[PDB]
DNA sequence: AGCTATGAGTGGCCCCTGTGGAGAGAAGCCTGTCC
DNA sequence: GGGGCCACTCATAGCT
RNA sequence: GGACAGGCUUCUCUCCACAGGUUUUAGAGCUAGAAAUAGCAAGUUAAAAUAAGGCUAGUCCGUUAUCAACUUGAAAAAGUGGCACCGAGUCGGUGCUU
């Protein structure tokens, strides 16, 4: 015999609950076999749990680190253009600069050339460094001297302004001497540079050293003032490097924010600092010249400070002359966003057409790269496919088929009521085309008062008219007609309908494109019909947004019988005059037909597809995946009977798992091609569970454990059954009170970033990582904390002590993500070199993070790394402790009819004793199983400290006290006014000699190993 | 004894950030018309 | 939020 | 229940850029003192890297999603675990089939 059931479901971002329900409400116990090499052969559990996992993450980051990559790859490309134009001529005059230049990261040791950089003797160096102190100084001086310089210094002045080229928020080209727009200019760059005084061609180099000598003067004052009156705080604001004094400002990390926080109240404190405070007011004072503020310049100043140096520079060398424009043009060329990335097939997130296999340069980008068509492709892939056809595309929202379909759609159900009709009428075709060509064609806007008033008053003589299901005005309008009958000025031309392709693609390349250049040189095609001012005044019209009817379905397909469209049926039915949705939905036309066959099911679609294809944030999608996995295991475990009833709540996406859970369970057609439903799938909403708990007093509290998903299924599942069809209630009070509940932390491997992103200073540790392959840690620092992929237990030798001794051993050792790929080719040469000997394979066995491992006394603990274990055991409390503790901690707070709230005061207050039942509970379970022995000392003695405390208080701190039995992390609390450390369990070499549990996504089918027989000494 | 080492435990600190431009879409609030 | 890392102090196992 | 149009908000995905931050090196520290150290001078900039690297050699790709165990599979993927009753502190006991 089938024994009928019902499944409940509960989804959520992290948790996804399950449940199996009889006909009675109770809750079927099952006896389950168990593999492995414990005695233990079998188990047995109730058919209700929850599963847990971590949240899915967006790709917000990753797509910002790649855009980050890209942007750096490509800024390094133009060094090494502007290196190649430089290599011939600087052959001539030191062979190895370049060289010089790109090692100059490597110590003394390693360079290879001598180590000063620009000129390679210390003579030079330090004139250098003393008559240009910074590098704005030697780019004005570029900028002004006419003399012959150094072709080094030209270098390092046009690879500064390369590399920082700044930002490219304004087009056009701007004055730097600044109608209206001169003043608009001229306003923008007073914040851009300050103060230009004397004549200078570049004016941020003259602002920069300016700053640069503020900054001079007033430390020297400062100095002074500081040293002539607080003498005692001279080493702590100019040596002391950890404060945040000026030594800080300058050698430390401190910021100019935190500089000024920590200088302002010394300098009231002192005389003759009037003009240091108001500039420290001005966020002025000892300014760097390499700040945040920054990024307000415009390119177009770095474009001209390179003309300038190129224009006074190019009289002596013969190469610049000639590479000028190939200079400039590296500054100002960049990939236009509608291009994307410049890739040869080989990246998936690449949309450009390449007309000839040459390499792409910024010098002949024009002609290799196919702009229009990279632009269609650009502006095509995003748009939705339609509906009716998914291989078509939909057409523009202010398309002239779109606007006419739209307006013979509305005039379809259109109703008059005349003098001596008994009925409201319908719209003839001869009607309706005469109403569009009269006001449709004339009135960007047509109102019911002007049609009544136009059409059927003046041409038909109907004196009264009125008219149904149109309020006061059409909501179709043909804005576009009007726009082009304003601009061609051809009223034939428009009607004419041999001209619908071209007024089609004219609409579609206004729609397409936003650059003028691309839309003139589409509409080149036309310009042999039209004028020089109409084709300009159609390169200024533009349109926005898509539609959703694709022009195959409106006047693409034509019915088999009569060879009519959508579009022409909406001009004229007949007297059937049937819609958009009836012509679409007619059996006797072949659109229904067609439509049908357009659609195409799934043919062995992957479920992954379908759940991509949904809308919203992945972690939901995450959890529709795990419930559908969930629906199918707990099918497979009730003998392949699949349920009566399955009852899901969490509303678009919850009607989406709901179409999933239909397709995948009932898929048998009867003899007339229907879908025999025999799996009824039930929406909910959590109201009516909050209700039913509320009222039957049914309290949950989320900070006691796990059971509460458990719980809210089951009841979502018997709810649903209850609504849709003494002993019931007792048989619910039993199922919630059940202390076995399956609760499944799903294991996965890590992954991500290889550690953490902030570059640590050298020290000697071995566990520093290195940021390239020949930059030992010891010397240049590097990375730190990589993030464990996954834990392999090996069994094998080590060379221990300085005899160089082999011991066997049996350890967890860590596999970093850096490292996975390195292990996963070939374990053995992995393990072997970092120093195991006599490594025995077939014991490799795989540990995901959170493996869950058993201990004596029933003790468990998951793998949360190589290093450090959680907790893994859930506190079973009694139902009555759980009511009295969400009683007490609303007690002030009760939402009901006053002799129920008092009778919830009386039974808080008689059952006070219940408070030490629940503290010896606690102390009982954290002596089992936690072993927190000076935090449980603590709360001891704080709940013994604050017994006096009103009940209130109580429940509420206790409430919080759970956080030390609860699943997972450790995690710090505060309970009343003390607050506790987490405890964290840093030592994995008890779970060495434990029994390695492997579970189903249910939890129900178990695989039991005994490390402990596993390598034994 | 006399000394060494080491691992084990405990307490505390640490974690890349700021913005601009272009486009495409759904989903949730309301109205109107329909199936 | 939670795992990684370091300074510090201690017991215990190891070697002489 | 779904579709179309109109008014508002939020979120999801893709591309183009910018400014910082961090790391090492270069910017001859001086004096007295064996040294510890004490005094004085100076401080603002620059180069390179910004996930190790990969082959498909691109001005491309590298942090999203997916993953209990055993057998078959490159992978996707497929296959593998008796029933009922009485009880309940992480599940136990009993009876039948086999």
């Amino acid at each position: 015999m089938d024994k009928k059931y019902s499944i409940g479901l509960d989804i959520g971002t992290n948790s996804v609950g399950w449940a199996v329900i009889t006909d009675e409400y109770k809750v079927p116990s099952k006896k389950f076999k168990v593999l492995g090499n414990t005695d233990r052969h079998s188990i047995k559990k109730n058919l209700i749990g929850a599963l847990l996992f971590d949240s899915g993450e967006t790709a917000e980051a990753t797509r910002l680190k790649r855009t980050a990559r890209r942007r750096y790859t490509r800024r390094k490309n133009r060094i090494c253009y502007l290196q190649e134009i430089f290599s011939n001529e600087m052959a001539k005059v030191d062979d190895s600069f370049f060289h010089r230049l790109e090692e100059s990261f490597l110590v003394e040791e390693d360079k290879k050339h001598e180590r000063h950089p620009i000129f390679g003797n210390i003579v030079d160096e330090v004139a250098y460094h003393e008559k240009y102190p910074t590098i704005y100084h030697l780019r004005k001086k570029l900028v002004d001297s006419t003399d012959k310089a150094d072709l080094r210094l030209i270098y390092l002045a046009l690879a500064h302004m390369i590399k920082f080229r700044g930002h490219f928020l304004i087009e056009g080209d701007l004055n730097p001497d600044n109608a209206a727009k001169n003043l608009s200019d001229a306003i923008l760059l007073s914040d851009i540079l300050r103060v230009n005084t004397e004549i200078t061609k570049a004016p941020l180099s003259a602002s920069m050293i300016k700053r640069y000598d503020e900054h001079h003067q007033d430390l020297t004052l400062l100095k002074a003032l500081v040293r002539q009156q607080l003498p005692e705080k001279y080493k702590e604001i100019f040596f002391d490097q950890s404060k945040n004094g000026y030594a800080g400002y300058i050698d430390g990390g401190a910021s100019q924010e935190e500089f000024y926080k920590f200088i302002k109240p010394i300098l009231e404190k002192m005389d003759g600092t009037e003009e240091l405070l108001v500039k420290l007011n001005r966020e002025d004072l000892l300014r760097k010249q390499r700040t945040f503020d920054n990024g307000s310049i415009p390119h177009q100043i770095h474009l001209g400070e390179l003309h300038a140096i190129l224009r006074r520079q190019e009289d002596f060398y013969p190469f610049l002359k000639d590479n000028r424009e190939k200079i400039e043009k590296i500054l100002t060329f960049r990939i236009p966003y509608y291009v994307g990335p410049l890739a040869r097939g080989n990246s998936r997130f690449a949309w450009m057409t390449r007309k000839s296999e040459e390499t792409i340069t910024p010098w002949n980008f024009e002609e290799v790269v196919d702009k229009g068509a990279s632009a269609q492709s650009f502006i095509e892939r995003m748009t939705n496919f339609d509906k009716n056809l998914p291989n078509e595309k939909v057409l523009p929202k202010h398309s002239l088929l779109y606007e006419y379909f739209t307006v013979y759609n509305e005039l379809t159900k259109v109703k008059y009521v005349t003098e001596g009709m008994r009925k409201p009428a319908f719209l003839s075709g001869e009607q309706k085309k005469a109403i569009v060509d009269l006001l449709f064609k004339t009135n960007r806007k047509v109102t019911v008062k002007q049609l009544k008033e136009d059409y059927f008053k003046k041409i038909e003589c109907f004196d009264s008219v009125e008219i149904s299901g149109v309020e006061d005005r059409f909501n179709a309008s043909l804005g576009t007609y009007h726009d082009l009958l304003k601009i061609i000025k051809d009223k034939d031309f428009l009607d004419n309908e041999e001209n619908e392709d071209i007024l089609e693609d004219i609409v579609l390349t206004l729609t397409l494109f936003e650059d003028r250049e691309m839309i003139e040189e589409r509409l080149k095609t036309y310009a042999h019909l039209f004028d020089d001012k109409v084709m300009k005044q159609l390169k200024r019209r533009r349109y926005t947004g898509w539609g959703r009817l694709s022009r195959k379905l409106i006047n693409g397909i034509r019915d088999k019988q009569s060879g009519k469209t959508i579009l022409d049926f909406l001009k004229s039915d007949g007297f059937a005059n049937r819609n958009f949705m009836q012509l679409i939905h007619d059996d006797s036309l072949t659109f229904k037909e067609d439509i049908q066959k357009a659609q195409v099911s799934g043919q062995g679609d992957s479920l992954h597809e379908h759940i991509a294809n949904l809308a919203g944030s992945p972690a939901i999608k995450k959890g529709i995946l795990q419930t559908v996995k969930v629906v199918d295991e707990l099918v497979k475990v009730m003998g392949r009977h699949k349920p009566e009833n399955i009852v899901i709540e969490m509303r678009q996406i919850t009607k989406h798992v709901a179409q999933i859970l239909d397709s995948r369970m009932n898929t048998k057609y009867d003899e007339n091609d229907k879908l025999i439903r025999e799996v009824k799938v039930i929406t909910l909403k959590s109201k009516l569970v909050s209700d039913f708990r509320k009222d039957f007093q049914f309290y949950k509290v989320r900070e006691i454990n796990n059971y509460h998903h458990a719980h809210d299924a089951y009841l979502n599942a018997v709810v649903g059954t209850a609504l849709i069809k003494g002993r019931d209630f007792a048989t619910v009070r039993k199922v919630l009170s059940m202390p076995q509940v399956n609760i499944v932390k799903k294991t996965e491997v890590q992954t991500g970033g290889f550690s953490k992103e902030s570059i640590l200073p050298k020290r000697n540790s071995d566990k520093l990582i290195a940021r390239k392959k020949d930059w030992d840690p010891k010397k240049y620092g590097g990375f730190d904390s990589p993030t464990v992929a996954y834990s392999v237990l090996v069994v094998a030798k080590v060379e221990k002590g300085k005899s160089k001794k082999l011991k066997s051993v049996k350890e967890l050792l860590g596999i970093t993500i850096m490292e996975r790929s390195s292990f996963e080719k070939n374990p053995i040469d992995f393990l072997e070199a970092k120093g195991y000997k006599e490594v025995k394979k077939d014991l490799i066995i795989k540990l995901p993070k959170y493996s869950l491992f058993e201990l004596e006394n029933g003790r468990k603990r998951m793998l949360a790394s190589a290093g450090e274990l959680q907790k893994g055991n859930e506190l079973a409390l009694p139902s009555k402790y759980v009511n009295f503790l969400y009683l007490a901690s609303h007690y002030e707070k009760l939402k009901g009819s006053p002799e129920d709230n008092e009778q919830k005061q009386l039974f808080v207050e008689q059952h006070k004793h219940y408070l030490d039942e629940i503290i010896e509970q606690i102390s009982e379970f954290s002596k089992r199983v936690i072993l927190a022995d000076a935090n449980l000392d603590k709360v001891l003695s704080a709940y013994n400290k604050h017994r006096d405390k009103p009940i209130r208080e109580q429940a509420e701190n206790i409430i919080h006290l759970f956080t030390l039995t609860n699943l997972g992390a450790p995690a710090a609390f505060k309970y009343f006014d003390t607050t506790i450390d987490r405890k964290r369990y840093t030592s994995t070499k008890e779970v060495l000699d434990a029994t390695l549990i492997h579970q189903s996504i249910t939890g129900l089918y178990e695989t039991r190993i005994d490390l402990s027989q596993l390598g034994g000494d």
